[PDB]
């Protein structure tokens, strides 16, 4: 029936800029905790303050070195880090900002906390609105993540969780994710992704794991414009055989907003209720569940997906009126909750989508 949901949030996290220019906007976060509280989202949920990941939490995961890059490099001293920049790819794309390692501490205390809480059996449902941050690397930041909170969450779940499932609809491809778990089949990654001339470049449906990981690792490529039904069609069916044949006792499910239509990065014509069936789908195994954030560059439409897919953790219905809240003007000249998919072009056929998933099936046949 209905769960107890979690939520974690801090309320410096919509301050955090990355820059002029760049498409990543924390005070989208703040935009979808505003929304859910003026829907009154807030009465049913115990709401907590994450604390400030440590040097040490990261270290679970990523090099000293590079976290201890991440903790001294500022604005006004780059000019004495330019090697180090260089070799751990901060640049255009993972930019150094005003307040960046507190931005990935506020990030990864949300994943983790909610992965402690998981832990101890105090809640079935954990939110971070503001994790999912899948591309970064051990050693490495990439595509506007710097420390991997969803690894350092999963790390802690393995703890008390023998097998992990990570799902991951965000438009790219979670290969941060898929890669520290590449070889284990403690966890299982589960990426549905536009590829093809498209970031990070990774997530081809043969890359399926290795060693001990192999046929741990599933990847469903898509092309640009899948719309609700598409995508309906092939998660529900996937997600169910995955369930049966690894039976995770954990889940961690990005919720990466950019593949909703009219995203300003994204290709994909998902409405905010075809996106947000992956959570209802998700939610029905009553499995403990941490559901995290990820991209999203339409920031209105963000804030929409966010606060429909916190309504549906909760079980609780909410009307398609927006309330008043302190960035109505920003969901003009509707003001409503929902959107309508564009007249793009779907061009994964229901061919393609049934043959790639016949070829994820027979993988999955391979699991013991
Ligand atoms: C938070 C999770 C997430 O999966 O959503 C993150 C998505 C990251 C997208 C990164 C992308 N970067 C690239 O394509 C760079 C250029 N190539 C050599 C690598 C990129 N960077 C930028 C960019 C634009 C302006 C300023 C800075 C970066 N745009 C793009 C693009 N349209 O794909
Ligand atoms: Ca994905
Ligand atoms: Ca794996
Ligand atoms: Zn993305």
């Amino acid at each position: 029936g209905k769960k107890k949901v979690c939520y974690y949030y801090d309320g410096d996290i919509g301050n955090y800029y990355y820059g002029q220019g760049h498409p990543m906007k924390p005070h989208r976060i703040r935009m979808t905790h505003n929304l859910l509280l003026n829907y009154g989202l807030y009465r049913k949920m115990e709401i907590y303050r994450p604390h400030k990941a440590t040097a040490e939490e990261m270290t679970k995961y990523h090099s000293d070195e590079y976290i201890k890059f991440l903790r001294s490099i500022r604005p006004d001293n780059m000019s004495e880090y330019s090697k180090q920049m260089q070799r751990f790819n901060v640049g255009e794309d993972c930019p150094v900002f005003d307040g960046l390692f507190e931005f990935c501490q506020l990030s990864t205390g949300g994943s983790v906390a909610g992965a402690v809480k998981l832990n101890r059996q105090q809640t079935d449902m954990a939110v971070n609105w503001a994790g999912g941050l899948h591309h970064a690397k051990k050693s490495e930041a990439s595509g506007f993540c710097y420390v991997n909170d969803i690894v350092l969450a999963i790390l802690e779940l393995l703890k008390y969780h023998q097998r992990v499932l990570y799902i991951d609809i965000d438009i790219h491809h979670g290969d941060g994710v898929e890669e520290a778990f590449y070889t284990t089949d403690r966890v299982m990654t589960v990426s549905f992704h536009k590829y093809g001339e498209y970031f990070p470049g990774t997530g081809d449906l043969r890359d399926i794991g290795a060693g001990k990981g192999k046929y741990y690792a599933v990847n469903f490529p898509m092309r640009d414009g899948i719309d609700d039904e598409s995508y309906g069609q092939i998660f529900k069916p996937i997600i169910s055989k995955v369930m049966e044949m690894y039976q995770p006792s954990a889940v961690v499910l990005q919720c990466g907003a950019d593949s909703l239509s009219g995203d300003r990065l994204g290709c994909f014509n998902l409405t905010v209720k075809g996106h947000a069936k992956c959570v209802e789908v998700v939610k029905t195994f009553n499995l403990p569940l941490l559901m995290l954030g990820g991209g999203g560059y339409t920031i209105r439409n963000v804030a929409r997906c966010w606060t429909y897919e916190t309504a549906v953790a909760l079980d609780c219905e909410i009307p398609n009126e927006l309330p008043y809240n302190d960035y109505f003007e920003y969901f003009g000249p509707d003001f409503k909750l929902h959107i309508s998919p564009s007249n793009m072009t779907n061009q994964n056929t229901p061919e393609y989508m049934e043959k790639i998933k016949q070829r994820l099936f027979e993988n999955l046949r391979m699991l013991p």
